[PDB]
C-alpha cells in the first residue's frame, strides 16, 4: 500500500537554494518512495526568533510505502549529511529542515514522530506551499486546507 506524505522543507543557512535542490535529490534517492510533486520555492519571514536569514521554505508530495519512522529516518539522515548542527537556542537557524506534515489520513503518536505536524493549521510557510501541491487535501480530523486557507488570517507567502 502506498501512501502520500507531504513533507514542509526549510532552510535559511548555507546557501538555501542550493540546500533545497540537494534535499530533492536526495528525496529522489528516499527507497521505496518517489517525489509526485514540487511546490514553488517561497522567501518567508522568520517565525518564532526574529534575528536569523529569511527561510526558504516549500513542500513536497511523497509518494511511499514506507513505514512512517522508516521515512523519519531517511529526511533525518538528509538534514544531517546537509550539515545540520544542533546549538543551543531555540528554534535556530538551520541549513534543512525536513519536516512530516502528513502521512496520508494517519494520526502518529510516538516517541520521534507526531503527525499531523502539531502546529502546521498555523503556519502559513507550511499551508501556502501544501495548498499549490495539495489544493484538495483533507485533514485526518476531516477539516479541509482550503477551508482554513479561506478562513484564517495568514499573509500572502512571496515566490522565492
Ligand atoms: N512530524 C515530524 N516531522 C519531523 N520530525 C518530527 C515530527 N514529529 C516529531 N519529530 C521530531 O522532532 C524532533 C525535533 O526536530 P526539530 O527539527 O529540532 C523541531 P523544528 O522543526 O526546528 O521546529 P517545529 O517542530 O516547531 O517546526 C526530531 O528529532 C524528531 O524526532
Ligand atoms: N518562516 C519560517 N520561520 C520559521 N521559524 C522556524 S522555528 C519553528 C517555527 O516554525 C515557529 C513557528 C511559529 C511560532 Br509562533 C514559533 C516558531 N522554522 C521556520 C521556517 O521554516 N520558516
Ligand atoms: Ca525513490
Ligand atoms: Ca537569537
Ligand atoms: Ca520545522
Ligand atoms: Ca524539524
Ligand atoms: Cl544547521
Ligand atoms: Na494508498
Ligand atoms: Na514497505
Ligand atoms: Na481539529
Amino acid at each position: 500500500a502506498m501512501t502520500v506524505a507531504y513533507i514542509a522543507i526549510g532552510s535559511n543557512l548555507a546557501s538555501p537554494l542550493e540546500q533545497v535542490n540537494a534535499a530533492l535529490k536526495a528525496l529522489g534517492d528516499i527507497p521505496e518512495s518517489h517525489i509526485l510533486t514540487v511546490s514553488s520555492f517561497y522567501r518567508t519571514p522568520p517565525l518564532g526568533p526574529q534575528d536569523q536569514p529569511d527561510y526558504l521554505n516549500a513542500a513536497v508530495a511523497l509518494e511511499t510505502s514506507l513505514a512512517p519512522e522508516e521515512l523519519l529516518n531517511h529526511t533525518q539522515r538528509i538534514e544531517l549529511q546537509q550539515g545540520r548542527v544542533r546549538k543551543a537556542e531555540r528554534w535556530g537557524p538551520r541549513t534543512l529542515d525536513l519536516d512530516i506534515m502528513l502521512f496520508g489520513n494517519e494520526v502518529i503518536n510516538t516517541e520521534r514522530l507526531t503527525v499531523p505536524h502539531y502546529d502546521m493549521k498555523n503556519r502559513g510557510f507550511m499551508l501556502w506551499p501544501l495548498f499549490e501541491i495539495a489544493p484538495e487535501l483533507v485533514f485526518p480530523d476531516g477539516e479541509m486546507l482550503r477551508q482554513i486557507l479561506h478562513t484564517r488570517a495568514f499573509d500572502k507567502l512571496n515566490k522565492w
